[PDB]
């Protein structure tokens, strides 16, 4: 059903890389400009890799980035959507971040807890949500990407940095959990691309969060965004917000909760 002939597509240039496989910029049918997920064969067991498409097969929204096809016969691809800016970390990182400020990156924030509401409708989690699984397109639309990991709410190791300490401690991977990603994926967006927790590694992370320890106001990021980082770092799973009061809060955000914004330097 979501089987293309591989024939159909052409894999032009090359735009990321790893031990993992390739991700091509291609052309499918001649016709439809697509990305293209390659998987060097023997690196990962054939359909731990191809889960990915089976949860972008039961998932489709307009700020998920959309699985196209799949050829399942090797060389195995997943056929994408295209995001002409590709990851929003690299965006924020580089000469594109210099720019941006709060309005734009807090409507950026507000598209990804849209995306992550539908998630949510679902019962789905996602598992690795952050800066670097968040794809750009054109007019600073941000797509949520990346579904490896995800599964539905009836792996083996996990970035303790952007992970709930209940997840990353008991593997209580909920909704929950999701939300407190989205709390650091907020401090990506207003530290233009740095990593959490500056100067602490994974062991400090973890006790210190155990201990009650959150990262502070970014410079030049309202406290009221501090505030609802926060709220989305509760110790308490079942305390933190549902995206749909994230995207709502999001949203409203320089009418309800900031009418009095004016820019600074970087926000
Ligand atoms: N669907 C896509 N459209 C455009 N660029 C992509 C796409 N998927 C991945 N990339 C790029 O290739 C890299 C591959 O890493 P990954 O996010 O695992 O696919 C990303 O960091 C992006 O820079």
């Amino acid at each position: 059903a979501w089987e293309i002939p591989r024939e159909s597509l052409r894999l032009e240039v090359k735009l990321g890389q790893g031990c993992f496989g390739e991700v091509w910029m291609g052309t499918w049918n001649g016709t439809t400009r697509v990305a293209i997920k390659t998987l060097k064969p023997g690196t990962m067991s054939p359909e731990a890799f191809l889960q990915e498409a089976q949860v972008m097969k039961k998932l489709r929204h307009e700020k998920l980035v959309q699985l196209y096809a799949v050829v399942s016969e090797e060389p195995i691809y997943i056929v994408t959507e295209y995001m002409s800016k590709g990851s929003l970390l690299d965006f924020l990182k580089g000469e594109m971040g210099k720019y941006l400020r709060l309005p734009q990156l807090v409507d950026m924030a507000a598209q990804i807890a849209s995306g992550m509401a539908y998630v949510e409708r679902m019962n789905y989690v996602h598992r690795d949500l952050r800066a670097a699984n968040i794809l750009v397109g054109e007019n600073l639309v941000c797509k949520v990407a990346d579904f490896g990991l995800a599964r539905l709410i009836e792996g083996a190791k996990f970035p303790i940095k952007w992970t709930a300490p209940e997840a990353a401690l008991y593997g209580r991977f909920t909704i929950k959990s999701d939300v407190w990603s989205f709390g650091i994926l907020l401090t990506e967006l207003t530290t233009k691309g740095r990593v959490p927790y500056p100067g602490m590694v994974n062991r400090e992370v973890l006790d210190q969060v155990e201990r009650g320890y959150r990262m502070p106001c970014p410079p030049e990021c309202p406290e009221s965004l501090h505030d609802l980082m926060c709220q989305c770092w509760r110790k308490d799973p079942e305390e933190r917000p549902t995206f749909e009061y994230l995207q709502a809060f999001l949203e409203d955000y320089f009418t309800s909760t900031e009418p009095q914004y004016q820019p600074g330097e970087n926000l």
